[PDB]
DNA sequence: CCGACAGCGCATCAGC
DNA sequence: GCTGATGCGC
DNA sequence: GTCGG
């Protein structure tokens, strides 16, 4: 619905879920005010008091309360009086630095550091996580526009096929069911030679390959089987520079690489009821395998998966595209 | 009433 | 030095 | 903070 009809209301519950997050260190507050946010979010009528949002899964009474209060006066008094918290707000600011959580943002705001500024001054206090979210605090904020994922995919699926034309990479994330729009990319890699049962360079080969050819530009962490870093377009020689981008990138054993699309192509909401509906079907399913579950609830030794479709047959579900998997 | 609310890789800390 | 915990991100 | 065993 438009964002004219609860936006006060959603606004206002997603800055309380940040403070419950990055200042309080309440995750559990915090999702519960996203989830809030979100059943609101989709409620197609203009809420007119606290009880009809009560109405709504994940909407209780202090939320009722709360909702009340902002009908009434257009505010809440205590989001209004975090607002204003020097040291508060300053806290719940800094976790918007990536590598930064509620615990770093806590100490810098106790030793003085409260600004990008402050954090520019102090370099030798930032681990190297942090330097490069510092570096790219505004880039890794903006969204990256589908004709550039397309152009970034381009470039990681060339290169990973001239490392070895035997790898299998997928970009994942909303990316893959079509979105116009994505805050990262999510590449998943794999391998014949690399299963369950089964070499710990096949993802250094990958990520050196698009360093080489300057795709690449900094790591966060690099594991043998999880890259994160930043990555860049080649700018158009006269035309301004891209944005430097997150990209993820994690090896998977051949055997679970398809249960690993499925779940990292999502959404939330699709990988919720499949799953259910799994259970009910005498499955589990999670980010690695489908499982048999037996008459007194033994899960059984993983099943073989060796494409989207094996898991979606397994359940009896018909075959559904990314594109149709938003719930 | 009171526990669940996901789980795990990697970087780094804390303890030995 | 080695192991396990913690912070962080996803 | 909300849900539910
Ligand atoms: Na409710
Ligand atoms: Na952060
Ligand atoms: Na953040
Ligand atoms: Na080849």
């Amino acid at each position: 619905p438009q964002e004219t009809l609860n936006g006060g209301i959603t606004d206002m519950l997603t800055e309380l879920a940040n403070f419950e997050k990055n200042v309080s260190q309440a995750i559990h507050k915090y999702n519960a005010y996203r989830k809030a946010a979100s059943v609101i979010a989709k409620y197609p009528h203009k809420i007119k008091s606290g009880a009809e949002a009560k109405k709504l899964p994940g909407v209780g009474t202090k939320i009722a309360e709360k909702i009340d209060e902002f009908l009434a006066t257009g505010k809440l008094r205590k989001l209004e009086k975090i607002r204003q918290d020097d040291t508060s707000s300053s806290i719940n600011f800094l976790t918007r630095v990536s590598g930064i959580g509620p615990s770093a943002a806590r100490k810098f705001v106790d030793e003085g550091i409260k600004t990008l500024e402050d954090l520019r001054k102090n370099e030798d206090k930032l681990n190297h996580h942090q330097r490069i979210g510092l570096k790219y605090f505004g880039d890794f904020e903006k969204r990256i526009p589908r004709e550039e994922m397309l152009q970034m995919q381009d470039i990681v699926l060339n290169e990973v096929k001239k490392v070895d034309s035997e790898y299998i990479a997928t970009v994942c994330g909303s990316f893959r069911r079509g979105a116009e729009s994505s805050g990262d990319m999510d590449v998943l890699l794999t391998h014949p030679s690399f299963t369950s049962e089964s070499q710990p360079k096949l993802l250094h080969q990958v990520v050196e390959q698009l360093q080489k050819v300057h795709f690449i530009t900094d790591t966060l962490s690099k594991g043998e089987t999880k890259f994160m870093g930043v990555c860049q377009l080649p700018s158009k020689n006269d035309e301004k520079e891209y944005p430097h981008r997150r990209i993820d990138i994690a090896l998977i054993p051949k055997d679970q690489y398809y249960c690993g699309v499925l779940y990292f192509t999502g959404s939330d909401i699709f990988n919720k009821n499949m799953r259910a509906h799994a259970l009910e079907k005498g499955f589990t399913i999670n980010e690695y395998t489908i499982r048999p579950l037996g008459v007194t609830g033994v899960a059984g030794e993983p099943l073989p998966v060796d494409s989207e479709k094996d898991i979606f047959d397994y359940i009896q579900w018909k075959y559904r595209e990314p594109k149709d998997r938003s719930e």
